[PDB]
């Protein structure tokens, strides 16, 4: 099959087409880079690790490498686990990069380096030094960089990795960077813009620095920007969950007025967290096709008032004006001024953090008329009084957001080391909603979703709820407290096809009260039930019946009640569930199935979970009564024998999960005749050996995925084949390596089974 | 010192004043009675246990029995823990109980019986049968107890133990008890009220029954009657918790006009749960003298705001109208009726569960001249508008109840087997405040408390937030998000005594912003400051500082982190607190004591709580410095050595706490000269043995508890002189025979130390 045993410990992708061999060593926790290393390589990443330098002999005989990424070996102080301490920085002797004359990508992040390194090849396109000790730009250390196009010079001196020292940056040290088009400056405690930047701009990030003043000859020759980032630069440092430096006096950021003047191709302009109390439109008179425009966390509760400058962006696509609130203000109304019709391409607008106490109809009359608009966030205002009614005129929107306000009936970018589907979604999750009125949700029938998250609802549901919500397809009524007394529950929800009533465990953790489990039968299009974590201990109805009902999640519930020794009610409980494919009957405490279940399971059924349940002996003859299932899941489960022989246990199973079970020895003919197996999990085991005559080739050439890592393989001259078959066999294994190693015996402690070679067995 | 080895494994309390000698036997799991029961013994207790029956030769030689408590030895299936199953019932032979002449209280609850016992002697005047099987009553089985005086036969049909008959009580069984004052039937399945009663009954409880009308000739006889609790008849089934049966038409308990008229005497009157709708003001006519009235968890919604019963009631004290809402009716505002203002002598006014929208000032109108109201109850009303200053005319109330409605800027008498002491109290705790305006909290100096726990209050207090709360001795502020930016705050608070800023880790949590954790410096009346659970981790300020600070709890914080190696900065972070004397740094993951911080601790120290830390070696030497501790507390902590010599360890040390500890062996000088000790625990550890040359009884005999139980005592020939000590030494050892037990050698093992007689030691 394989006369090529390959070491290497790390991961190997071919694209002939795209001539791309990507080698991966993530989170291998190497010291040194391995030899032998294909010369026929492009991409080279090597993330965490142990590695103490880099010498110009490593790569030497790589040429075609077009991107190296030797990102956080050494992470600073409190930018990562503290479990990996380097014993100093890292260091690059001189010429380390210039005998990559293709390449063109390097990633140099968290590694403490003090300076920019010398020597880079000129073909170099993209240069990362996030997360490093650089505190100083020069242009000697550019001169080299003069074919450079993205630069990501961030997080260099900030609290999670101080310096003590502004940034400084020489006159014109960007300039001659005629090829330059990234900048990413954020997190350096930059006190001034380094003018003059090259021209050919087109993302420029100086969030959340020390910036500030702006000058108005400072972007005087951007005129290719796209991308403009000043978030953070004075910033609102109230209430703030992280070490933040006002400026003096409470004052905004000093933005001239004639300062967005050169900027024409602009799209994007973020001016979050500014502390900014007033936007003149003057900075909006040059920038025309700005698209999005983010100003959170500042004092414009005022300004959106009178919003002027809303009238000179008409192609404005996303707006966002979310925790603007003044403080000890609490506010009766939300106040938007009327430009907000003038935002004829909006689609996306937040405008949360807005706090106030009722919002009333004619509150969002600006709104009232955007075609364009599908999102409209309102969380996190507090609200108190609002009629549901008034929703009727945002037919067309997509997304209204009604969180966790109470109506009634720093750095996003850290590279670190639904019902949207459905249609129109009222998402009233986490409200102080006690009780469901069928006149609350009048007007709303073109609801296509419905989100009562956390309300903490106790209602008794009899079928006269949610009775206008006739086109209703989607009910989402988890952490909430319901009472299945009556059959009739959802009964009046015609088109509903999913349906979550999880996390209400209140009323189902009682003993004696009615619990109807078949109020099903009344959904005849259901497609979904998510009723796990429910701690679903009795339930009077005797079955479960349904037209639909394709999946069916029952986790965290009291199975294990329910199939009590002696007690055969409950066993054919999914039996009339015709449709039924999908059953997630896990963490249900059950510790052995009764035999005689499997029999009042539904016929159609294909993916069986019975994860965190604790089988203690899980039988296998009674899986030719399903003779669909494929995706049997027995995954952290204390199970002890598999099967005799999974020939004559299924036809159909082809997706075996036993992760983190207790097995220690396979049978003999476990994989024989099992031809349609596909995919076979065995991580976290305990087993011993595994011989050649449960594992032929006419089996193994036709699995996909075989996970057999983290257990205690003893590799001594017991299982030579085994040896021959897992350094000579295709097939697919992931962690390999560095994963499943080697228990025994003795010197043979840690070693991992693809580097087996025991010359002294066959003497 | 003592020659009388009692094995008794029973408590033995002796009052000759009262001649009372009480024997008892709670939770020993005894399968028989234990022979050489004292002939003057008084009260006998027997709870769970596993004894099988009752014979005569039981209480054959003890005449002086005045109480017997048989309870709950096969407790039945729903009532109890499975861990303890009886084969059967319980079976008392005939002639158990005639030879206590001198009996008068028997109980014999929870050991499903299916009759009343008979050979019980006329002294008899108690007699509980709760919990049983009797659903039948007969005169000829009562004829036996023409002297009782109090009778419990409750809790024989209903949901936790059915019997799936109604309870069957012939004409006139009852009636022969001419010194009968007490009957409770409650929850019996009782249809009909057994009459005729005995005319001398006080306290007739039939609550939790199945009676669905009451008959006007019912009490007709019951002229001495003082309690009648009748709740639970036809009850209110919506979202009940447990199981119920409610009445056909959903039909209140149907009491006629003229059923309370022979009642003179009646003091307390409980309705609770009987879906009424309508309260006649006929009931209250012939009773003057009632006190108490539960109407809870009816239909009086439409009646509170009548009320007119209330004109006959001018002697009531509590008034409970608690769940009281209609289903689906969110009501605008509580109406309360104008003759609420006839109840004089009222002063509970519990009107939970009244659930309504504002809280108006001219809606607690009637309330407005009870001159002996103090607890105004209004919690679980989700309301959503309330001023507080509307409560400034409540200044002589006690309690002022503002619980977790959303204010913004079955049986209770299971007998199984603050700021209240302060002044005014306004407790809104777990409301919707986030924010604390001057302006809320006016006109209400005259608070001594107020409870903001569960709020939820993401603020930063820099003084000026409690201005109007002059007079406020306590503040619990627990279950927030305070951020502890300014050292100003509660600087207001002049007469603050106790503060309580608890579970506010959001923003303690969060490194590099600043803590100033002397804040109380500008408290000058401070006596105790609860911080605990609050996972502090920096500190901007050094030290902590106090003219009055007692007491500190310091609990479920992070001290491991201030307190690390090489930081010496917070060494001394109490030891400005000079007033300080009682320390509770406990939960704080502290692995190690440094050496010095206990020079950092303050001078008038009493009171160290060092629990569930984790010490792995607690230093004893550096014990000198606190020449005032007392109270040292080192429970459920990994110690493995204990000091040297106490003597010259402390001086004052007497409550030394080493519970759940890890220790093998004592030292041979331990308890030498510490004459001051008065208290040691040595709970759940792991000692083997104990001698004398450190145990002598200059030292033991002051000792009045020592604790030595749950540990791994080797009771083998080594230390003699511990028999001699165990079973002839008068020291105060809790649970010495049946918890300290023996792990050896071989035969020798579970055998309690009490009963060790090893002859073949000196032969
Ligand atoms: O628990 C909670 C957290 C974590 C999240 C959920 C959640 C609410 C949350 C929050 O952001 N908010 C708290 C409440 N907010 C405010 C705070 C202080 C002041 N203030 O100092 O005057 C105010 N004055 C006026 C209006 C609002 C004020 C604004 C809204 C966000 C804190
Ligand atoms: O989570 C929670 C729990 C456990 C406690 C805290 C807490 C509130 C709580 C509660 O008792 N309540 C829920 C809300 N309550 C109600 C429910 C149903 C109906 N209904 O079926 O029409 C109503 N119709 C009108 C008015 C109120 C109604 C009454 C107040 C009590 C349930």
């Amino acid at each position: 099959a394989r006369w090529f045993p390959k070491t290497l410990p790390c991961d190997v992708t071919l694209d002939v087409s795209k001539n791309h061999v990507i080698v991966d060593c993530t989170d291998k926790h190497l010291t040194e880079i391995p030899g032998g290393i294909p010369t026929n390589t492009t991409n080279l990443t090597l993330t965490i690790n142990h590695i103490p330098d880099i010498s110009p002999a490593s790569f030497h005989r790589l040429v075609h490498l077009v991107e190296i990424d030797f990102r956080c070996n050494c992470v600073p102080i409190r930018l990562g686990s503290k479990s990996n301490m380097c014993p100093r920085r890292l260091q690059i002797k001189p010429r380390s990069f210039s005998g990559l004359t293709y390449l063109k990508s390097l990633y140099l992040d968290g590694n403490q380096l003090l300076e920019i390194p010398q020597g880079l090849p000129p073909s170099l396109q993209l240069l990362s030094l996030e997360a490093n000790n650089i505190f100083s730009i020069r242009k000697e250390q550019l001169t080299e960089l003069a074919n450079i196009e993205i630069l990501y010079l961030g997080q260099n001196c900030y609290y999670r990795n101080p310096c003590y020292v502004s940034y400084s940056i020489e006159k014109d040290a960007f300039l001659n960077l005629t090829k330059l088009k990234v900048l990413s400056l954020k997190d350096n405690n930059v006190t001034t813009v380094p003018t003059v930047l090259p021209s050919t701009l087109t993302e420029l990030y100086l969030y959340n620095n020390m910036i500030a003043e702006i000058q108005e000859d400072d972007f005087n020759n951007l005129n290719q920007l796209q991308i403009l980032d000043l978030s953070g630069n004075c910033p609102r440092c109230y209430n703030a969950p992280f070490p933040c430096t006002p400026c003096k006096n409470n004052s905004p950021l000093q933005i001239p007025v004639n300062a967005f003047d050169a900027l024409t191709e602009l799209k994007v302009l973020r001016l979050h967290s500014n502390s900014l109390q007033h936007v003149p439109p003057r900075w909006f008179k040059n920038i025309n096709n700005l698209q999005e425009l983010d100003l959170s966390q500042n004092f414009l509760a005022k300004e959106i008032g009178d919003a002027k400058f809303l009238h000179f962006l008409p192609n404005l696509i996303q707006l966002d004006l979310s925790f603007n609130f003044e403080l000890q203000v609490y506010r009766a109304s939300m106040n938007l001024s009327q430009a907000f019709s003038s935002l004829k391409s909006l689609k996306i607008l937040r405008i949360r953090g807005y706090v106030f106490k009722e919002l009333k109809s004619f509150q969002l009359s600006p709104l009232h008329n955007l075609q364009n608009l599908e999102v409209l966030d309102l969380g996190t205002n507090f609200i108190k009084i609002a009629n549901l009614s008034m929703f009727k005129q945002f037919k067309r929107l997509k997304v209204i957001d009604l969180s966790v306000n109470k109506i009634s009936p720093y750095d996003k970018y850290a590279r670190s080391c639904s019902c949207y589907k459905y249609g129109q979604t009222l998402d009233l999750s986490k409200n102080s909603i006690f009780f469901i009125k069928s006149s609350d949700f009048q007007h709303l029938s073109f609801l296509k979703c419905l989100n009562l998250s956390g309300n903490l609802i106790s209602q008794t549901l009899n079928g006269s709820e949610f009775q206008p919500l006739a086109e209703l397809r989607y009910l989402d009524f988890s952490n909430n407290r319901l009472d299945l007394l009556h059959s009739t529950a959802f009964e009046e929800l015609r088109k509903l096809e999913v349906l979550d009533i999880s996390s209400n465990s209140h009323y189902f953790q009682s003993e004696g009260i009615t619990h109807m489990l078949n109020f099903t039968k009344n959904l005849k299009v259901l497609q979904k039930l998510m009723m796990n974590d429910n701690d679903i201990s009795s339930s009077t109805s005797r079955t479960m019946e349904s037209e639909s009902l394709r999946t069916l999640e029952f986790r965290g519930n009291h199975l294990d009640v329910l199939w009590r020794d002696g007690d055969n009610r409950y066993l054919q409980l999914f039996k009339n569930l015709l449709k039924l494919e999908e059953l997630d009957i896990s963490k249900n405490s059950l510790s052995f199935l009764p035999s005689g279940v499997f029999d009042g399971m539904p016929p159609n059924l294909k993916n069986l979970s019975l994860a965190k349940n604790g089988l203690k002996s899980f039988i296998w003859e009674k899986l030719r009564y399903l003779k669909n299932l494929e995706t049997l899941d027995l995954s952290h489960n204390q199970l002890t024998t598999v099967p005799e022989r999974l020939s004559n246990c299924s036809r159909s199973l082809k997706n075996l999960i036993l992760k983190n079970n207790q097995i220690r020895s396979l049978t003999k003919y476990f994989l024989q005749d099992a031809f349609q197996l596909r995919y076979l999990d065995l991580s976290s085991n305990k087993i011993q050996m595994i011989q050649k005559t449960s594992f032929p080739e006419n089996v193994l050439n036709n699995l996909k995925m075989l996970l057999l890592h983290h257990n205690r393989f003893l590799c001594t001259c017991d299982a030579v084949w085994f040896v021959w078959w897992v350094q000579h066999t295709e097939v697919t294994i992931p962690y390999l390596a560095t994963d499943v190693t080697c228990v025994g015996p003795g010197a043979h402690k840690g070693q991992s089974v693809i580097s087996l070679d025991l010359y002294t067995c066959e003497l």
